[PDB]
């Protein structure tokens, strides 16, 4: 029965209606395609590749309603010109984040790169470098009569559109500066609290998401149904408004390292095992990544935060129609 | 009716079937579009923007059989390290072609632009970028993973160009083309016929000529296009006539434009006969302007041989067109 719930929970509440979760995902396909044609007449001074979509609607990861995705902007920096320093090794001391140095200024004097203007300190600064590419950015009347959308990007949060594709549906996009140096990949969007805000985010989405699927496409497994059964619990849950979407993949990470077997039966199971785990982390008051162990998941919450999160978790157990209501 | 025979020629022809027509796109689209990811992945630190097809294929200009397709390469240059020297204001006195000259190169030393291993005498060097692209990023690409991941035979043939097999007797040709932007003119590395003007850039006329012809097409539905792209199945067809490029072909066309309002429908036969005789008297002159660019020579790198070919066979066709016309 616990089964049977879960399934019917996710078909009543996790599920995106199919022609929605499509309609969605190519407008934003649309509007991407477009933009790449446009920025690459306007834009011949600036060193970036073409904007690419990402998030949870791309990769049909979404639950509840098809509602957002990312427009990610990808920066060209130079190896010989940048460094990236992982946060541990700065006095800000947290792993997952990422200060970007400009290197070798003696070698290669300020102004040599485009992106010298959005320095700060010495480092590339995630949000001039957002303030930037807002500054600079488009037709938006335009390109919506072509596409037969209507986009309206926002008031400050002007890195945001909003696309009305049809009638009465709606989706956000936003745009997410982004910039590699090696096999690391960083992302502008800010640490919750100020003194932390010079620092970018390692992203690890892409391959979290990658190795999800790998597992269940070798086995049809239910790895990705359990994930998104628990991202529609928390997002229909505002006691469990603090948890996130890495987090609850983190969580079935671990657990696929533990579990070998995600038959649909065992889906039930598994559920409990994520949801068993999710209350030890907390406990921990961490909750490593799968792919960066030195990575504490947790890293933003508060302790009281933390408390709250397993109370909740811990109330459930014994009022299961609280994570389990339509 | 040489009215009819050139309607049917066009059908008949010029036009590219559907089918054939969408598997060339198509795998255009895919090849660029795995590239881009493989840039991503592999060289996100290389000053390139990303490649982009464009073309005749792209812009419904091409005829008798989709074969060709380009992949622009776009260099990323500093804006304050680099600029562009017409070449009518150079000692070699060659317009509709530049020098790309490294600037303040006091202030910063060479090493500061990744270009700078590019230049030679002081300019940036069209082969040499061309040789840098080639083995930095063509020789990386896995073909063979590319092929059996797209399900195409993909095949590299001279140095910078694709053989992929779209259908059982058909092949696109793709050709990487590496490209300057400085301020608002576009240079493309395209070598000069001779070889003594090889470290010169191209002017890039083709963008502005299409937009052209389409803008006055547009306003009025008119047989410009249509007109062009007959003339353009024409050379492709014929032997004696394949030294004509479209940029000589479609700057006829919009020096008639300019000449003649009324492009009907029914006005093809004599439109298509006054850019015969224009091509003789421009053939014969040794002088064909760009429309746009009224310095540049568009014959001055046909030979006297094959302007003398030209000339001879446009004429004789004058008293009987239809020959032209299979």
């Amino acid at each position: 029965s616990l089964q049977e719930k879960l399934l019917s929970y996710y078909r009543n509440r996790a599920a995106i209606p199919a022609g929605e979760q499509a309609r969605a995902k190519q407008a934003a396909v649309d509007i991407c395609a477009e933009l790449r044609s446009f920025l690459r007449a306007k834009l011949p001074d600036m060193p970036l590749r073409d904007m690419y979509l990402s998030g949870s609607l791309y990769d049909d990861l979404q639950v509840v309603t098809a509602d957002h995705i990312q427009l990610i902007v990808p920066l060209v920096l130079e190896q010989n010109l940048w460094s990236c320093i992982p946060g541990e090794d700065t006095i800000m001391n947290v792993p997952g984040f990422f200060l970007v140095r400009r290197e070798n200024p003696e070698y290669f004097p300020r102004g040599s790169s485009y992106w010298d203007r959005c320095v700060v300190g010495g480092y590339l600064s995630p949000k001039t470098v957002a303030d930037t590419f807002e500054k600079v950015v488009i037709n938006w009347p335009a390109i919506g009569s072509l596409l037969d959308y209507v986009i309206r990007p926002a008031p400050p949060e002007a890195l945001t559109l909003e696309v009305q594709y049809e009638k009465d549906k709606h989706l956000v996009i936003d745009f997410l500066p982004s910039v590699t140096l090696g096999d690391t990949v960083l992302v502008a969007r800010p640490h919750r609290l100020a003194q932390y805000d010079n620092l970018w985010r390692l992203s690890l989405r892409p391959a979290e998401t990658a190795r999800l699927r790998a597992l269940d496409q070798a086995d049809s497994g239910c790895r990705s149904l359990c994930l998104k059964i628990l991202k529609a619990i928390c997002k229909s849950t505002p006691a469990l408004g603090h948890l996130t979407a890495s987090q609850l993949t983190n969580v079935i990470l671990h657990l696929a390292q533990e579990e070998a077997d995600w038959s649909p039966d065992m889906l039930a199971d598994r559920f409990l095992q994520a949801l068993r785990g999710l209350i030890s982390y907390l406990e921990a008051g961490v909750l490593p990544s799968a792919l960066n162990p030195k990575v504490n998941l947790f890293a933003e919450l508060t302790p009281q935060e933390i408390d709250e999160l397993g109370y909740t978790l811990y109330c459930s157990l014994s009022e299961p129609e609280v994570l389990l209501q339509t």
